[PDB]
């Protein structure tokens, strides 16, 4: 595929879901060989896992003072379009979380798409990997194209279940909203976070019951978010990235550990 950037700047602005606070997002056109990058405050941060700084209940980046959280939803969508080149300037703190999903994003950009003169230079996954975490495994091996499946072991009614992405499925996963666990609510406003959270960009989610009118879209819905998480993450390998992964109860934590020894094996 051609390295892509956006036609023109695109706008998009909202509450941050950990910070509460209002933020301002500008996209802006870069030439072929720039790399995908934030900017704030005069500071150029790279979408790249030499710049995470948190993987918690986000996957943050920083470089020389500033700090940029939630990052995972923007680079997922820009990994799925294949757009190789911009450069994503914050006014705030945080990435506006909207919805939950990555569609806003996904229908702004999807529309703005400009082919340059560069062929891609794919992280491409040469061998069979493996990285475990108490109960979690992820693994990723060699293959021609993108696909991404995760198994989910949850507490609650969704049990054990499984849903795979593989290129040309973008619809299938860009509409999945973020999702939290109402016992887990008191433990992330406590350490600081959660307080742009509501019913009107997350989907809280009890033992047998959900909180949102609305209910979910696919019964899977929260699986298929963590996939788009996945790929989110992914993107930190600085390029699209070609391979077969499996997740099993991943997540961005774990993620970033099998980006970072996909990194120093050097693929
Ligand atoms: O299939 C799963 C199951 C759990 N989790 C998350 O990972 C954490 C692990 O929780 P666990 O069931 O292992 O119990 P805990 O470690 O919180 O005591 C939980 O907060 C979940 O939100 C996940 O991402 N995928
Ligand atoms: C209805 C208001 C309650 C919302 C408070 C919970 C805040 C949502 C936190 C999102 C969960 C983290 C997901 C992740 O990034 O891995
Ligand atoms: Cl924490
Ligand atoms: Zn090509
Ligand atoms: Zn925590
Ligand atoms: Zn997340
Ligand atoms: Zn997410």
């Amino acid at each position: 595929g051609l390295e892509k950037t956006v036609k023109e700047k695109l706008s998009f602005e909202g509450v941050g879901i950990h910070t509460g606070e209002y933020s301002k997002l500008i996209i802006h056109p870069e030439k072929e060989g720039t790399g995908i990058r934030f900017f704030k405050n005069g500071v150029y941060i790279p979408a790249r896992h030499e710049f995470v700084v948190h993987t918690n209940h986000s996957t943050d980046l920083g470089f020389k003072g500033q700090r940029i959280k939630t990052v995972e939803h923007i680079l997922s969508v820009l990994h799925l379009l294949e757009i190789t080149n911009v450069t994503i300037e914050v006014i705030g703190n945080e990435i506006p979380i909207l919805d939950g999903s990555g569609w806003e994003f996904y229908e702004a950009i999807r529309k703005n798409i400009l082919n340059q003169n560069r062929e891609i230079d794919y992280f491409v996954v040469e061998e069979p990997i493996i990285v475990e975490d108490e109960g979690r495994l992820i693994k990723a091996e060699p293959s021609d194209t993108l696909e991404v499946t995760y198994e989910g072991e949850f507490k609650n009614f969704l049990g054990r279940q499984k849903f795979t992405f593989v290129e040309g499925n973008e619809e299938e996963i860009v509409l999945a909203r973020t999702f939290a666990f109402d016992w887990e609510i008191e433990h992330i406003k406590k350490v600081g976070l959660g307080k742009g959270g509501s019913l009107k960009n997350t989907l809280v989610l009890g033992k047998d019951k959900v909180y949102n009118p609305e209910g979910l879209r696919y019964e899977n819905e929260p699986v298929r978010h963590k996939v788009f998480d996945l790929i989110g993450d992914l993107y930190l390998l600085g390029s699209p990235v070609k391979g077969k992964f499996y997740s099993f109860r991943g997540g961005h934590s774990l993620n970033v550990k099998l980006v970072k020894e996909l990194a120093k094996k050097q693929k």
